[PDB]
């Protein structure tokens, strides 16, 4: 196979009139569409189910923006069986063939962007260009590991040769296994950690996040268009402690693809330590959790650069991102300067409804309101209320963004993921002492310093301990096979995804010796 | 760094009279030493302590071949304190200079080989080729990870470029892990899972089984004469269930590098998954367990071939390898002419004290010789005993080549691994029949076929699951960097030793971007 080499798809800012016109006919036409059912899809086929998942307009909850089916056991059933049918000739398949499906299905997502951008925007409340970031991601994911499968295609190993003998290792896929996924990322994320697995020859039952199981419906229409086999790609929308903790537990899974909160993936990664009773294997499991990410910007920075890339990166989709800037940590002469920066820029933020693309839309759901809001209340304890606080008016879940300064490091909105546009500001005297705030919390995944002097650069290389890192520049909007994504401590298992290495957690190798 | 391509250390087959004289010289230095006492090595230091450990002679228990130091909690703790603070400074040696003091440890071990196979031959009941060989492979492993680490040096990962910015990927060690061994391969497979981690820039805190702790200790003495930095690696003879559990629980440890048995696998792996109180990462647990494995011989083989093979796979070392021919499933054309070519030679082969060299030197232990025998018991009613199945005269642990046949697929002697010269004969109808009965265990770690037909030998290439497949030869004896060594199924997680996959397994990645 021959293609061209890998380029990220663009992300549409919509400056353009024929931008315009196109987002503004997508959105017309997915909200045309409001209340559509979406059945499971379980060995290629659609297949509906008595009780249903319910999707709501975080911007107008009052709106559904369609239903799903609802897997239980017995449908987590029908899809094993069909998963572990489909390994048996998916794994046999040249990789050539595997990654030619791919591209396919990257093409026909490509040709439904706007379509899938205008989703997350009513789905989960996504202004225009969150919304377009994450479906490009989606593409390049795909796009991305089409090409790095090829990569381990038979036999792919350097071994050492001995006198009389062939000697031949190889790489095989696992078996079929479960994605479970987060509803913030529910195009890019949810496509990624599936197509992955897929690519190498594995078969997926995939969990979407109950937030977005109409977007995670659609991205299953494109699989089916595209003609993966029945049983390669199952799509179980769901309840998360439900049939989710059913398929991590199941003797059956051989692996778990997770991405999503710490406290999940901390019961998951035990559940999958532990053998099942008539498990014939240890499974695999890979999560990716949170992140309290910090920005640091010390007096020799570019203060304004720093103001609008900390403004990005602590409310871009709502602070609703496992890289987002939750933390600034100012050294002494950057306080001043940079605060003021930062509350002028974010005080300009609008918010509304999605549709309208605001700066911020709403957050996610009325759970995860109640949860920013009452971490707001312990803020108030902790640190200063220098902006924002409050839920706005409206049935949408729309809350202003929100700065704390002078907290305390050691402060519970200083250490614990909130998960919404809640930034933290740190007071310290140097960049030592930024470094020692920035690294001490349970997480380490993304972090960013903005300073002009070489050395405390070059340090923070060395010593900011987390996985993505980045230097005068927001810290959100890791791009595929340019920058690896995935974290260090309580961030997860440091899969890194958009990267060659992310493959090779889904395969096992086999060393063949033959004596002639 | 540039050094000679890796070729494997030549296994002495002491054919000629300097190499016998060489090995008498090693022996009687050996044995004039078992007065010997050797204390724990923690940071730098020899660290002794009240209690100890007592190293038998298994060809005659009442010798004593040494004692050690018994670690405790305290001395786990001190260990822990010097491999974090060792860890520090160690992660930021140039690869360069880590990989040459590995080049200088194995230059040490090469110069003592004669007294560390001596060692083994006293300590674990080798005879002289089954001694070298491990010794020989400990070499290989120092030789081969000094190389392969190169491969990951700083900044090794491939990226895709964006425009105005550096985009900089590169692999990080974990930090002090726990390597707990077992007794059967106590200089190679102990020195593998050390110097690996070690290599890229991990520190190591060294658990040897209670039966190789002399030699364990030997392996040291050369790690402090190549002059590893005090921390970095850490020897703590002690007791699995105290000592080992201690390391695999605490919050503190950041991986576990574990060959062992299946049982205790499951224990660790288990254990690995669960945050302890404090805990800051998601620990990994590599586990490299047993395995039940069979020769398969259709009717087109070499007869006599397949019976030496069979014989060398299965008796070697007492039947004591995770890699040992403990089945061998006979296609209906290949049932007599092969059983009688195996029984043959098996009644031939010698047993009795390890230093004379003969074809079968004592199992380890009295606890092994009583599950062996135990084994032997249960053999007797499931399928037909036709030789050997007795212990032999003497204080030594010695145990007659054993042979059943008419041995049910499912019985325990054909699912479970005993570990000692135990065959099971398996009569099968054709070779489809045999893939069935070699893959229908719990585990999949090595396999065999003997057979000329190539359409057969493909066919097991594909189906037959095991991780290291060998045909028209023994399936024992894996040699670094040729065949990555490493199981399916509840063999294990599938780590390959002696591959350059393996290094990865003691890495995280970090991904800095820089915005100019
Ligand atoms: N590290 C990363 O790459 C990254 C990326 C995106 C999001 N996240 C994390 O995701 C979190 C927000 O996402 P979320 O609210 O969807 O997370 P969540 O943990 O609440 O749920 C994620 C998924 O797990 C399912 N689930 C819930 N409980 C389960 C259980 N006990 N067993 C099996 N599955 C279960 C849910 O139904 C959903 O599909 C944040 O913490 C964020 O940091 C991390
Ligand atoms: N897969 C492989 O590469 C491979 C290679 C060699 C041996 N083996 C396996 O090794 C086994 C024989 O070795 P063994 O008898 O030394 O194995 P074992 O499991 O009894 O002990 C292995 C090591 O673990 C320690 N240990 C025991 N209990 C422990 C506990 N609960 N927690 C932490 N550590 C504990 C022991 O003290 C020893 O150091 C066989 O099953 C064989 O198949 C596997
Ligand atoms: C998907 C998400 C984690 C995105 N790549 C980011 O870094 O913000
Ligand atoms: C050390 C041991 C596992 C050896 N390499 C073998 O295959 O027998
Ligand atoms: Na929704
Ligand atoms: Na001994």
């Amino acid at each position: 196979m021959t293609v061209e080499p890998f380029r990220n798809e663009p992300i549409e800012t919509f400056q353009t009139e024929e931008a315009r016109r196109a987002m503004r006919e997508a959105l017309r036409r997915v909200r045309e569409e409001f209340g559509r059912h979406y059945p499971l899809y379980i060995g290629g086929e659609w297949v509906d189910t008595k009780e249903r998942m319910v999707s709501l307009n975080p911007s107008a909850p009052s709106e559904v923006v369609g239903t799903t089916a609802k897997a239980g056991k017995a449908e987590a059933e029908a899809a094993l069986e069909a998963a572990w049918k489909a390994f048996k000739t998916w794994k046999d398949w040249p990789q050539e063939d595997r990654s030619r499906l791919l591209l396919k299905a990257a093409a026909l997502m490509r040709r439904r962007k706007r379509e899938l951008e205008a989703t997350l925007v009513y789905e989960v409340g996504k202004n225009w260009v969150e919304a377009s970031a994450d479906v490009a991601e989606a593409i390049d994911f795909i796009e991305y590991y089409a090409r790095a499968a090829l990569r381990y295609r038979y036999p792919a190993v350097e071994v050492v040769p001995y006198p009389g003998e062939d000697n031949e290792s190889f790489y095989v896929p696992l078996g079929a296994g479960v994605v479970i996924a987060p509803w913030n990322f529910p195009v890019a994320i949810f496509t990624g950690m599936i197509v992955g697995p897929v690519a190498v020859g594995n078969t997926v039952i995939a969990k979407p996040a109950e937030d977005a199981v109409v977007v995670g419906a659609k991205v299953f229409e494109i699989f089916h268009e595209a003609g993966f086999p029945p049983g390669v790609v199952n799509f179980l929308p769901g309840v998360g402690e439900e049939v989710g903790a059913y398929l991590v537990e199941h003797p059956r899974i051989r692996f778990i693809n997770f991405t999503g909160s710490l406290e999940v993936g901390l019961k998951i990664y035990e559940a999958a330590g532990r053998l099942a009773p008539g498990q014939t294997w240890f499974k695999r499991a890979y999560v990716e959790t949170g992140g309290k990410d910090a920005i640091i910007v010390d007096e020799t920075a570019d203060f304004d650069l720093a103001a609008e890339g900390v403004v990005v990166s602590a409310y871009g989709f709502q602070g609703q991102k496992c890289s987002a800037a939750s933390r600034l940590i100012l050294t002494q002469g950057a306080y001043e300067p940079v605060l003021e920066r930062v509350l002028k820029r974010a005080e300009r933020l609008s918010v509304g409804p999605a549709e309208e693309n605001p700066d911020l839309g709403p957050v996610v759901s009325a759970e995860q309101e109640r949860k920013v809001l009452s971490y707001i209340e312990i803020g108030k304890n902790e640190g200063q209320l220098v902006l924002g606080g409050k839920r706005l008016e409206g049935e949408g879940y729309f809350i202003a963004p929100t700065v704390f300064t002078e907290v305390p490091p050691k402060a519970r909105i200083a250490q614990e993921e909130i998960f919404g546009p809640v930034l933290s500001v740190i007071r310290v005297k140097d960049f030592a002492e930024a470094l020692e705030v920035a690294n001490d919390t349970p997480y380490g995944l993304t972090g960013g310093v903005y300073s002009r002097k070489r050395e405390h650069l070059e340090w923070a290389r060395r010593e900011f301990h987390v996985g993505n890192l980045y230097f005068n520049r927001k810290i959100t909007g890791a791009l595929v096979g340019v920058q690896p994504f995935g974290g260090f401590k309580l961030s997860g298992t440091n899969a890194k995804t958009g990267a060659l290495d992310y493959l090779r957690l889904f395969l096992e190798m086999k060393a063949v010796a033959e004596r002639f």
